[PDB]
């Protein structure tokens, strides 16, 4: 129990090499799977067997039972469904060793092949009647028991443990590639294509944030990873490839939070032709029929506070609330801000209620850093029945998006936010080189322009944040698989 | 023309800009697009003019040619397919200002938007009539009139994507070679996931990994050479049919097969043994040629575009050769056990020079066999894929044992042409049979868990898509491949 049970079962495992018995057979011809054998023999009658149908299956022994030494129970679970195990000794093939030479060697937690019939036993159980039983590898250590998890950081650590005793975790991961699926097929019905840009570049472009720094040793350059992919998708619209999208891995080097990751799932698509009211009918219609895919409701439930406080009814009902970010910072605290904004006369006007309303000051006080504080305190978390989008950005902080119509110093961007927390961000694209603030990003982004882009519209998606949401999930390490973790 | 083009065309939508006209406008709405104004106008009579459908379309010109300035022939290409254009004097609107100067100003490459109707040519071309044609994205270099074949191609995709139109088939051929794969996966009950790419250490394959720094953290990772190890790990948490269809990082030389960076999808199959893998890899690759193509067999320049081409036959099955066994019997010599013993080693050294091959530092027992499989086996059969089987335990530090032949392996691997792309084994399910379990000890801890007989599979998507689309170097397959400034 303590730490001996690792040390006894790795010699069994030399005792029967030993002896002859290989351990870990190579092949077993398995004919049925689980959740099929499930959906073919469920409605059976409460004791019926179906003795000439004879099935190979396999799984892991999660229980193991006994009663007389001549009958033992067991649970075999795979793909996860499970089924029960009645072998009873009368049953056995007496030809392949002893019945308890065959039965008392297994345990909790190995896989084992089955040549059996389905029945039902005399309770209403569907079970499997081994008549005979081969280990096909034996799991050495203890595995807890169903609560004796998802407490500890052994999830994010080892996750193979998680998804064989929580079902939440399964079902967790089932909805997040069910998500990334209707994802990829909701792009490609509205005729966009896929591509795939690198990943390794000389510069950091596309967003805002810290690179990481690599080496190649063969041509001794010092690489940047990427923390987007905006530069390379636009220039394949300057190919011809109006319609284009990619779905990818980016890299950031910022805190570990609980929305935030070192490594997350991005996506971002490009809509040559699309204005900004062809972005938001676009996200309005890809979330709400989303999880409508999902739960059959555009009502979902997630608990806000951790599973230990009531939820919050999140509404994915279109339209979602529009909402201006210089015309609402304005409003809630009357303070009229005047372009242009990275003046002084205004920029201090902000800082003095940033400092007088008790929140942190950003170093350095520039005007781009200053709005988005100042609107992630008094937008984000405004409206957490619906999610609602921030639009109308100032050009300051968007310097890829494209001159507002008739709105001066603002653009056509737009923020979509669930529970106060960014997942979108879309704004047409600003296709003019003279109008440009970076080409007075790289130079084979600024020469993609010159050569011609057509008025296009682009999007990003944070696919590692929507399944949190999506799954009554507050952690960024409960949607990924493996986390990065400290040794 | 140097330059001047550039800067005179520079000039020219500044002056438009002061002039009132917007050459860069926010929006415009069009009503139908290029393949779809195809596949609808063109059943039409030669000539056959519908001056009462008026439509919104948009494009980019490629050609433009004069006609007794009363006519406008161009170009309009659009998503792979082109259209002419048939700006008729007679049907211009002249309030929009001079038909001359609306049609001077578009040159070669220039994005305009085009109001009309649809029809046939005089000659029989399906044309667009434009009643007004609006400047939305000029491009202000000159097009390269044919003369492609250098190197700018690679750093710069979009003038290769524009101009040839050869290349844009193979690009949306790759797409939907990984369409077909994920699909073919998804249809067999497999379940994508999504590994770190950032692991604490570099384990999968041979090869030198790339190695970053995190800022938070302060220690270095190393960027993942192959997705084998966090893969089977799902395979003990009860994922039975688990793939990921991903990108890995491999630090070593840049050749026509090699990238720092590819694309790579592995997939493994829970209760699957070596001849569930043959089976999978000889139904994959003909399934998907003959999705393509509408046959097993294709045409491929194999020595290049000029020198002639050899055909591949995707017909099933494929010959498999095990690579101790035909070594052997090419070198009449008898490679006895242990392999990487003193009189093994020094046998594999001398035959490769007998036969004048280099020697591939290190000189030991899995480079050796290597060497001596890629200049004796791979380069005597190009007509069908064929598989090289049974390794030794030596060359597959995660392969399991032959379950019949003693030293070997149950691995395959199947080459076109005589190059890699797909690798598949049944994997070492036994944590004390793993002589580096004693890679990491974070996987050699999920084996002692319990792994079940499976065998995983890797394809090399872009090896895969250079013999499907007959390109000589990877480079041509990769969108933006690693180039050197
Ligand atoms: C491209 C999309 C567009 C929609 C918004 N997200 C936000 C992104 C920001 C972030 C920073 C970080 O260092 C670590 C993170 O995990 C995240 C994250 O998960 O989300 C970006
Ligand atoms: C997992 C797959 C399937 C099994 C075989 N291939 C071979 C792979 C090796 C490689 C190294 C490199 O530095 C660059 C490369 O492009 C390639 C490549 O394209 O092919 C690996
Ligand atoms: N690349 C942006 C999203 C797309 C913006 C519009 N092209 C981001 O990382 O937030
Ligand atoms: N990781 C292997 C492919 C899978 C081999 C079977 N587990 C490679 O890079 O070649």
């Amino acid at each position: 129990d303590p730490r001996l049970y690792f040390e006894n079962r790795s010699k069994f495992i030399q005792d029967q090499k030993d002896k002859g018995i290989n351990p870990y057979p190579h092949k077993f011809e398995r004919t049925i799977s689980i959740p099929e054998f499930i959906e073919k023999y469920k409605d059976l009658g409460n004791g019926e067997h179906l003795e000439d149908t004879i099935l190979n299956i396999t799984g892991r022994i999660m229980r193991v039972s006994a009663s007389g030494q001549k009958l033992r129970f067991f649970d075999l679970v795979g793909d996860g469904e499970k089924i029960q195990v009645l072998a009873n000794y009368s049953f056995h093939n007496h030809e392949k060793g002893n019945f308890a030479e065959c039965y008392d060697k297994i345990r909790r937690g190995d896989i084992v092949g089955i040549v059996g019939f389905p029945g039902k036993s005399k309770k209403g159980e569907l079970s499997i009647f081994p008549k005979e039983t081969i280990l096909l590898s034996a799991c050495l250590h203890m595995l807890p028991m169903k609560y004796g998890l998802k407490d500890t950081e052994i999830r994010y650590r080892q996750r193979y443990l998680d998804l064989l005793i929580n079902e939440s975790s399964r079902h967790t991961f089932v909805t997040r590639t069910k998500i990334i699926n209707f994802l990829r097929n909701f792009l490609n019905e509205r005729g966009f294509f896929e591509v795939e840009t690198p990943m390794m570049n000389l510069i950091a472009g596309g967003a805002n944030a810290r690179p990481f720094i690599t080496h190649h040793n063969d041509l001794d350059l010092d690489l940047y990873l990427r923390i987007a992919t905006e530069l390379p998708l636009k220039m394949l619209i300057v190919g011809g490839i109006d319609k284009v999208y990619e779905i990818g891995k980016v890299f950031r080097n910022e805190g570990i939070d609980n929305t935030h990751n070192p490594e997350f799932t991005s996506c971002e698509f490009y809509w040559a032709y699309a204005d900004y009211n062809d972005l938001i009918k676009w996200s309005e219609d890809f979330f709400s029929q989303l999880v409508y895919h999902l739960f059959g409701t555009y009502k979902i439930s997630y608990n806000k506070d951790g599973p230990e406080n009531q939820p919050i009814e999140i509404d994915f009902t279109p339209p979602y609330p529009k909402v201006s970010i210089v015309e609402e910072i304005e409003k809630v605290t009357n303070t009229i801000l005047e372009q242009p904004f990275d003046s002084n006369e205004t920029i201090e006007k902000m800082i003095n209620i940033i400092k007088e309303h008790k929140i942190e000051l950003p170093n350095p006080p520039t005007a781009a850093k200053l709005l988005d504080q100042l609107a992630s305190h008094f937008i984000e978390n405004k409206y957490n029945d619906k999610p609602f989008f921030i639009v109308e950005h100032p050009q300051i902080m968007s310097p890829l998006a494209k001159y507002h119509r008739t709105k001066p110093g603002l653009t056509e961007r737009l923020e979509m936010f669930i529970c106060g927390k960014e997942v979108l961000n879309a704004y047409t694209e600003l296709n003019d080189p003279f109008k440009q603030k970076e080409c007075f990003l790289d130079s084979a982004f600024c020469t993609s322009l010159e050569y011609g882009l057509p008025p296009t519209g682009g999007l990003g998606l944070g696919i590692d944040r929507i399944t949190m949401f999506l799954t009554n999930k507050n952690s960024i390490k409960d949607v990924i698989l493996f986390p990065t973790m400290r040794p």
